[PDB]
Formats: C-alpha cells, sequence, structure tokens
C-alpha cells in the first residue's frame, strides 16, 4: 500500500471474519485491516472494538470501508455467506452463496484491486473456484482455505490420543470439506513414523481411528450444537495461511488449490498440501495417498465437480 | 499444577471471558486452560472450537470444567455475571467454591461493576490484597491511548496516559500525568493545534466507546479480552510490569478501603505495589468524587448481600 | 524488493552486526538480510551459521553480498568502523556505492562515534533527513532503564527514560522527564530511601557500563544489536513507536545542524518527528554543552576529509 | 523456583552457551538465567551485557553465579566443553570433556538441583550419556541435543534446494554427531511427500543429494574455516528444547536420548525423535529407516559406544 505498510481487506465480518481479524491483531500481521460487509453499522462498530486491542499487542489501523478499498490491498480474504437454513438442500447453499460472491469479486477487481484473494466462505472449494472464475485472477493468486480447519481438528484429535502437540502431527483431512472428507492416514505421521503404526503399538485400532475421523469430520456439528457456531479454528487458519503470504514463508499448509492433474483430478479447487509464499500459491504438493485414499478422493471430487457445476449452471439461469 | 505447566480457569464463558480465551491461546500463554460457566454446553461447544486454535498458534489443553478445577490453578479469571446486587448474589455463588476447592493463586476480577466486584472477591475469598486484582481501568485507559494515538500520530503503546476515577461517567483522562515521548499531552496538544475543548470530547469519546460500540454491534469485548491477557501475561511470566488495573487503596489519592484503578507493578505474586499517579488539583478532586460515591454502592451492596 | 519480500543490508559484519542479525533472526523480521563486510570469509561464515537458526525460528533468505545488493534494500544497517577521520574515511568508502547501487530505502547508522557518523551519512547520502536515522542514545537508554528497573523492582520497559547528551562521558539520564507509572523518578527514589546521590552512583554506572563489559570479557554487543532490532522493527512494520534514536536538530533543545539522540516517532517511511524531551534548565545545559562539543569535531572532521 | 518464575542456569559460557543466552532473552523464555563458568569475570561481563536486551524484548533476572545456584533451578545446560586441538586424537576431545564434565555434575547435583539437564558439551552423545551416569538422574531428565543442529542444516539445505520454508521439511540426520552421520532420507518428507519423490521429480539426483547430505556433514568445518567459530544453530536449538520443556509442550524435536531397544540399539544415547514436555523427555520416537539407514545408524552407534566405553574406562584408571 504505502512504504513498508501491507494491507489486508475483510469482506465478510461476522463471527469468522471478526475472529480472523482478531487473530491478526493479536499476531502482529498487517498494518492496515479494512472491514467491509453490507451490515455496515456493525463494522463500524467492530473496528472500534478490535483497534482497542492495539494498546497491549502492536499498532494497526483498523477501520470500517467498501469495496474501493481493495485498490490497494495486498490481500482481499472473503468470509461473507449465508448458512444452510432447516429445510434447504446443499445446491440451494451454493445457490445464494454463489449469488453473494457474484455481488462481491466484481467491485472488489474493479477498485483496481490486484493482490491474492483468501477464500473461507462455504461451500468454500466451490466458492474458492468460484471467485476465481469471477475475478479472472491467476489461479496462484486465488487461495482457498479447503480443509485446513478440518485438518487442524485432525491434528487437533491425535495429538490429543498420542500426547503430542498439534503442530508436531503431520496429518491432512482430504476431499470435499464435508461428510465426504476423510483422514489421509496413509499419509500421516507423528516424528517421521506412520500414524497406523504408532496406532497399533499403542494400542489403538483402525476401528478406534474410524471413530476419531468421525469426531472429526462431526466436530463443525457438535461445536454448532453446543454453542451455536463455530469461528475459532477457521480464524485461525486464515491468519496462519495471511502470514504465510505476507511473510513471504513458502510454508506448506494445506489449501484449496486448482486442479491441474493431480490426484487424477482436474478444473476443479480443492484441498491439497501446498507451498503459500510472497505471491500466492508456490506450487501443490500431492500426497502420495493409498489407492483406497485416493478413490475416496477422486469420489468425493467427482460430487463437488457435479454440484459446482450445477451452481454455475443455475447462476447462469437467468 | 505439574512441571513447568501453568493453569488457568475461565469463571464466565460470555463474550469477553471467550476473546480473552481465544487472546490466551494465540498468545501463548499457559498450558491449560479451563472454562467455568453454568450453561454447560456453551463450555463444551467454545473448548472444542478454541482448542482448533492450537494447530497453527501454540498447545494448550483447553476443556470445560468445574470450581472443584480451581484446585491447584495458579490464576482463576472471573468474567461472570448480568445490577450491583444481582451481580453480587452471582459472585458469592462462585468464590465459595472457588476457595473450598483448595485454590491458592491469584484473582483477576473483570465482571461488572469491576471496581465493586474486586473489592467484594477480596471480601469474600478472604485472600490477601495483592492476590486479589481488578481490571479497574485498563480497558478505558487503552482506549485513551489508542485515541491520542490517533490524534497524534503515535503508536498507542507509546502513548503513556491512564483514565482515573471509577470506571464509567465519572471516570476522566489524568492528561496532567499523561505523556508521549516523556512530553506532556496537553503540550504536545498545543503545538499541534488540539485544544483542550478537543481534548475534552476525545475524552467523551472515549467514555461513551462502550455504548456507542454497543449500538453499533451490540456488545463490546475484543478491548478486555485483550487487557485480560496482557495483565495475565504480566502475572504469569513475572514480569513486575506497569499496568492500569484495580487495586485496594491504602491511602493513596487520599482514598482508603475501596479496590479503584491505579498504575500498579504486577507480577508473579500478584500485585507488587500501587503506584499513586501525581494527579493535578483538579483531577484528584474529581477522583476523589468519583471514589467517594463508590464506597456507599459498594457498602450498600455488601451489606445486602446479607440479607 | 519483490511481493511480501522485505529486505535488509548489513554493512559490517563484526559482533554488533553479527548479534543484530541474530536478533532479527529470532525475531523474523524481515524476509532477506544480505551480510556485507571488507573481509568476505567472515560474511559468508557467517551467513551459514545464521541461516541455521530458520529451522527453529522463522524463515529468511540470508547471505553474504556485496553493495550491489542494496539496490532494491529497504534498510542498509551501518555497523562498519575502526578515530572520528578512521570512522569517517570507511564511512565514505561505504556509503557512496551503497547510493550508487540505486538504494533509496532507509538508513539506519550505528558504527561509532554513532552521532558524527550519523550526520555524515546523511551529508555523504545526499538522503532526506527522515530516511537517515542513528541509534543516538537507544543503548545507553536501555541500560539506564536496566538499572532503574533493577533499582525500582520493575520490569524495564516499563521506566520512561532516556539519556541524553552525546553517548560518552558528557551524556546524563534526563531524571527530570523520566517515569514510572507515571511518577517522576526523583520522587519514587526520595519515596524509596534512594537519594539523588544513589542516582548520580546509577547514572555514573551506566555511563561507565560499556568500559566495564569491555573489560571483563572484551567486547559489548548484545544491547545494541537488540535496540538495532527495535528500531528495524518500528521502520518495517510501519509502527510509529516512540524510541530512542538519533536525529536532525532543527531548533530542538536549541539545537541546530547535529544529528543527536532525542525521543521520536519512528515508522515505515522513516522517522516520522522529533519529540523533544521537556528537559529542566539543568539538563538543557548539560544536553547543550555536550552537543557545542560534537558539533566542533563533527565540522572539524567533514573540514578534515573535504582536504 | 518461587511464584511463576522460571530458571535456568547455563554451565559454559563460550560462544554456544552465551549465543543461547542470547536467543533465550529474544523469545523470552524463563523469568531468571544463571550464567556459570570457570572464567568468573567472563560470566559477570556477558550478563551485563546480556541483560541489555530486556528493555527492548522481556523481562529476565539474568545474572553470574556459581554451582550452588543450581539448587532450585528448572533446567541446566552444560555447554562446558574444551576444543580438538590439530594432532589430538578423537579419544582424548572425549577425555578432557569427561574431566571437565565430571567436575561440573557433581556440584551441580550436590546443591539439591533436581530439574532436567539439557547436553550440548562436545561431544554431545558421549558426554550427555556421561551426564545421565554422573549424576544419577533418570534417563528422561538427562537430554542431549543430539542431532538437532545437523538436523536443521539438512532441513536449511533441502528448503533451500526445494524452495520451500526450513520448518516444512520433516527431515533427520541420525546416527553419531559427525562424519558417520547421515540424512534419514528414506523417511524424510515435504507436504508428506518422500523428499527421493520430490528430488526425482525436479531432477535432484541421488548422487545430488548425497552431495546435499556432504555439505550438511562438512558444514561447522566450512563455517569454522570462515569464521572460526560456528554458535548460531545450536544456541537456537538449545533455545527451541528448553522452550518444548519449560512450556511443557510435547513437541517432537530431535534430541539425544538413552536407547532401549530402539534401532536394536542399547545404553548408549543417541539422535532420536523424541516428545519433549515438561518432566523432559516424554517418550522416544523411532524413525522407521530403510535397511540401509538402519546399518548405518548401528555402525555409527557401534563405533560411539566403543569411544565411549573407551573414555570412561580412562576416567576410571586413577
Ligand atoms: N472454509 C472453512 O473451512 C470455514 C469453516 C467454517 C465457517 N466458514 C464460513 O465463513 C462464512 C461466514 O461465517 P460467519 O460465522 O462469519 O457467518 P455469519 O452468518 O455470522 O456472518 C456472515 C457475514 O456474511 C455477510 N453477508 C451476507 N450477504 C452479504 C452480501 N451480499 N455481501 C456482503 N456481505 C454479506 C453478512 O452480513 C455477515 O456479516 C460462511 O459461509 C461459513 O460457513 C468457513
Ligand atoms: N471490567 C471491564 O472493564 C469490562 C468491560 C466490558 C465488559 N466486562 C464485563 O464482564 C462481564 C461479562 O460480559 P459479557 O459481555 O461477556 O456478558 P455475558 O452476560 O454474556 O457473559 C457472562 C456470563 O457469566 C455467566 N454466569 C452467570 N452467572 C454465573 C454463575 N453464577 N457462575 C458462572 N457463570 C455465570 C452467564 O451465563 C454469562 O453469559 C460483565 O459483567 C461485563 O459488564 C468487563
Ligand atoms: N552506536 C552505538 O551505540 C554502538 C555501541 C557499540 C558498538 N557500536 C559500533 O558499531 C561498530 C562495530 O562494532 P563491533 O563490536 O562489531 O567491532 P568490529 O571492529 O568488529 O566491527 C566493525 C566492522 O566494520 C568492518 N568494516 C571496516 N571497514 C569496512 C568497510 N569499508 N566495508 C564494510 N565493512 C567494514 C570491520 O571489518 C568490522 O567487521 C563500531 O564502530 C562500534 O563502536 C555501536
Ligand atoms: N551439540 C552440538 O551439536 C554443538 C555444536 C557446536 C558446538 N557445541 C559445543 O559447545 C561447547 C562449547 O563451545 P564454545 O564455542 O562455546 O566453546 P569455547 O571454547 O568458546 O568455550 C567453552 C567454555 O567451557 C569452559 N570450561 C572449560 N573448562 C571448564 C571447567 N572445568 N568447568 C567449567 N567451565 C569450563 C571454558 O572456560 C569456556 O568458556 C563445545 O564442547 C562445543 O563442541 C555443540
Amino acid at each position: 500500500s504505502m512504504p513498508n505498510h501491507q494491507k489486508v481487506v475483510l469482506v465478510g465480518d461476522g463471527a469468522v471474519g471478526s475472529s480472523y481479524a482478531f487473530a491478526m491483531a493479536q499476531q502482529g500481521i498487517a498494518e492496515e485491516f479494512v472491514i467491509v460487509d453490507v451490515v455496515k453499522d456493525r463494522t463500524k462498530g467492530d473496528a472500534l472494538d478490535l483497534e482497542d486491542a492495539q494498546a497491549f499487542t502492536a499498532p494497526k489501523k483498523i477501520y470500517s470501508g467498501e469495496y474501493s478499498d481493495c485498490k490497494d490491498a495486498d490481500l482481499v480474504v472473503i468470509t461473507a455467506g449465508a448458512p444452510q437454513k432447516p429445510g434447504e438442500s446443499r445446491l440451494d447453499l451454493v445457490n445464494k452463496n454463489l449469488n453473494i460472491l457474484s455481488s462481491i469479486v466484481k467491485p472488489v477487481v474493479d477498485s483496481g484491486f490486484d493482490g491474492i484473494f483468501l477464500v473461507a466462505a462455504n461451500p468454500v472449494d466451490i466458492l474458492t473456484y468460484a471467485t476465481w472464475k469471477f475475478s479472472g485472477f491467476p489461479k496462484e493468486r486465488v487461495i482457498g482455505s479447503g480443509t485446513s480447519l478440518d485438518s487442524s481438528r485432525l491434528r487437533v484429535a491425535l495429538g490429543k490420543q498420542f500426547n503430542v502437540d498439534p503442530r508436531s502431527v503431520d496429518a491432512y483431512i482430504m476431499g470435499e470439506h464435508g461428510d465426504s472428507e476423510f483422514a489421509a492416514y496413509s499419509t500421516a505421521t507423528i516424528g517421521t513414523r506412520p500414524v497406523r503404526d504408532v496406532a497399533k503399538e499403542q494400542g489403538v485400532s483402525d476401528d478406534d481411528l474410524a471413530k476419531l475421523e468421525d469426531g472429526v469430520r462431526n466436530k463443525a456439528y457438535d461445536i454448532i450444537n453446543l454453542k451455536g457456531a463455530t469461528f475459532y479454528g477457521i480464524g485461525t487458519a486464515l491468519m496462519r495461511i495471511s502470514k504465510a503470504i505476507l511473510r513471504d514463508e513458502n510454508a506448506v499448509l494445506p489449501v484449496g488449490a486448482y486442479m491441474d492433474g493431480q490426484y487424477g483430478l482436474n478444473d476443479i479447487y480443492i484441498g491439497t498440501p501446498a507451498i503459500i509464499g510472497g505471491t500466492g500459491l508456490k506450487q501443490i504438493i500431492e500426497s502420495p495417498l493409498s489407492a483406497d485414499e485416493l478413490k475416496k478422493m477422486q469420489d468425493s471430487a467427482a460430487t463437488l465437480k457435479k454440484v459446482l457445476n450445477d451452481g454455475l449452471a443455475e447462476l447462469e439461469n437467468k
């Protein structure tokens, strides 16, 4: 933006977007943080509340804005989206969120913005592909949160089972982010040893690992049943991806990336290990999944593909 | 708690307590964080949500508990409550089982009205004054720092300024003891065309900020979640850091036998010592007037409590 | 330099420059760090040693380079040297190729004597005053903070105190503008049985600390490696933080056309503004006397190399 | 030590011990740091220099002490040693350092100290075993730096080769810490993909990987040739292990641990993945080495054990 001064624009100030902003304030990442949402007064109240964290953390210019403020932004994070109502279908979550997204991306690009998009709005793989499509940006400049949140929940759960720090569990959730997703246990390790071997060694059966994987898959549902909403894990994950970009780290993170052959997939965004740096996605790393895990991945992707395309077809049914 | 392992118990899992817990997770302060509230499902759900921050911050054992879990805690932070009477009532239901668990660390009190409830936590717990610390004017001092920082294009952390008085409407900016780069804020203000009226409006903004945030988005919690993390850090990393907290007056400012906001040095054993800001005669009058209603309300609530 | 990628060039890889680089690696500040010095085999070896810190701190591209690597650097830190005439000579060999590389970021000057070499870096580079910052009295102000902190059982970061004057023997503790928790250090001292004589001895300790560390272990570098990392942080994270630095006097303290230590606001464009500490009449006399000598030696050295 | 106040005693204030203390000061780990060395005025001058870092980092009580200051310490870090001279034999390096060590450990234990030992003095696996033996402490309360420095140099090297952050390279140097040591490539990964596959994929041959491993093995030697001494990497590694202990992390780190069957080894300390926490070593994790790599490891260990017992035998020859 101006010398030694990085600028992030948040589009979508709900609990996700807001706990992301607070995590970015606790971490001292970026020097200017713009909050954009249709509920303008909300964004003015949250900027005032957030900016009070500065006396004890690090200075940051936080304020309520508009899409034109994206002009010289380095990163635009899209968390804006509607929740799935009771009785509502999955394709209708897609439908309304594609609509909301198409209202966001065009003015963001028309502001002159040419930094990176980070997309976290659900369903995230569909909406990341659609952000790429609507913006016309290079694939590497559009990154989705993919399976970063669920991979963290798998790390927390394996960490808890095996009395290890979650950051020392090298494990990924693969597939499209919900119910068809699975723990990629075949490529998962703790201290370079396979999680299944650590498991067997310690009396943890493959059934126990299956229940653990189920816990991870149901965790969003359980947190929403207990307290109404879930946002701390993805606010943190979005801060970690923003950090890899803004501190040019070339760090390996679970993100959503454009498939160009990897895993036998094409023209979809889906969750992968990938190297993230200051220009965006540097490269995709294909986790060497077992034959069973790769079938799961391709199945999950096949149906994601179908829903991505119905959604987009309906968006052009004018 | 167990070797090289610090334990914090949060009593009160509303938006203040919860954003405090999140700030503690982003900062890697303490190794075990227990969430206690009456509404158990909420705390169970928040521990699960909070613990997912660990894969990208630092490991922490976060879970939903009960008052008995305070037994070997180092710090109990009370953010619970809904007014003086209903909050004294809620507080008396919290402190007695926390002390009966065998807890003997430090209380950090942030439930409103904070000065009254901090003194009542001291009175109900029977702890030493230095082991009961209130948030006092830490939040509004931060808001003053942010506002002066914005006015003068300075980092809020370089604004040495305090809000004094009892935490609401009778409170004031102690401008006579406030500085930026050791220069008095009123002189910086003059030098830059900012009048004493402008400083009075700025002080008004600070005093009204909670009200304005609640009008715009319904609730205000990020500033005090952060302030509570900063005081917790000074305690758990034994820093002897100078912070705005609520402390027991023993003669300072001409006050006795109330908790109120002061500069104080905070460390591993709790409050190390109070530092009396050398207020102008006008500012000291405001402080003593503000303090004078406090003593009446506090004592009305404590006597009410026992009938 | 390239997207979301800051670049620092260190000129001078002795113990100061090297411990600065290590502090920048522990802190994760800047993404690329180039080490430039006359002895290339030392800079090569230090880049290899330093880069091993990355597996457990944060990634950084550290390598040995030349002045041409300053082309697109954001910050050039000059710690190189060997008195006034030999260091002015070494400096003039550094600045001209650094500027000819096309560099137009900020200079941070720590080479001794620092106030004289900071002014000469401004003069030889032709840069704006705000883009040439010296370390001024930042190290000795830190030593005063550590000593008052130790005397009064306070965290050094909560001691608001500056060493003023030209950085050695004529320098003094600006006690009249120094505070802990907004209370004057002399009042805290008097309240605690610390006499003005005791404060004078404390100030002597700070003034002699470099000499004493060199007598005990041969060299002193950790304090200035840290202070240089803090000023670099305020620049690269655009903080507008108030720090002790060396800045161009333009009337402040009754001084003109010398660089000397002041409180100042530091941000992403360099020095944002000088803050004149409101010194007592005695302290201002000391400052002006000290400055008067600096100013002679400066213009003598500069006239000598113009021959 | 006293409430919410951790205490570390450093024995050995040369360049390693001193850059460790500086790294601990920049990181705000521990509240009290005692510097002990036979050269007392050096520990006094370094405490003064070090404590000046506090105004801009975090408060720490740093001072020069004696072995009796270990009484209530949580951690004692032994970096004290004499360097190998030209013409001197490997067993004579072991010999003088065993002598120095026996002069350190007994007064440290007699002070009443019962925290954890972290041993970094060279040769580190031999001296870590001897610290265990001389102190009489549980194996889990005596931790050596093992291959942590060289594993970091391998991570930095693979990171540089593959344009990845070193912290995202899951790779270990195994064997006894010098010349017989090797890159455990078979259990090494980047984004869960095997380093050899990433290598093959990107045109980096097994020969190239062998040269890379040679660079790592020779890096200490090269740094000493260029600038006279090498200390920043092990000062940081020692701070990272101290952090895992003092912040009870159960983090997986390269350390030196007592072999009780692992890798087919017994009654030696050697480099392993292990989980480190507030009570010391929580558990050893056996990297599933290829048969070739395990042969290398066992040969390296066989010869370390030989030198170990030669040195301890000469220390008993009175
Ligand atoms: N990617 C992941 O893994 C992950 C996980 C959980 C949640 N999230 C997602 O983040 C998104 C937001 O969640 P939240 O907690 O912030 O929800 P929320 O319902 O509390 O807030 C959503 C925000 O979207 C805004 N919005 C809706 N329509 C708008 C429009 N047309 N233009 C601009 N803004 C508009 C609302 O005004 C609101 O502030 C969801 O789609 C959610 O499922 C991501
Ligand atoms: N000190 C300050 O400067 C500052 C500033 C703003 C808010 N806060 C205060 O902190 C407190 C909480 O604020 P909030 O916005 O999170 O409100 P809140 O009412 O949503 O949350 C507090 C929680 O305490 C719980 N609680 C009530 N009785 C309890 C009991 N007996 N035991 C355990 N838990 C119980 C409730 O279930 C409630 O949700 C309030 O009193 C508020 O005014 C402090
Ligand atoms: N400003 C302060 O408050 C402060 C305090 C202490 C030390 N320092 C100063 O920083 C400087 C370095 O101190 P040190 O302890 O590292 O001592 P040192 O003598 O080892 O370092 C000076 C460095 O400058 C190098 N050098 C000389 N000519 C050079 C050239 N033309 N190009 C590049 N490099 C060149 C030397 O080789 C050496 O590495 C000194 O002048 C010292 O007094 C600053
Ligand atoms: N573990 C690793 O991977 C690794 C890597 C590099 C260096 N190091 C090691 O750290 C140690 C020190 O390295 P350095 O560069 O700091 O060395 P140095 O030679 O600069 O200093 C060694 C210190 O040991 C002290 N010492 C010697 N005899 C003593 C005694 N009897 N009691 C107490 N102290 C005494 C000396 O006085 C000296 O200050 C060495 O053994 C070195 O091999 C470890």
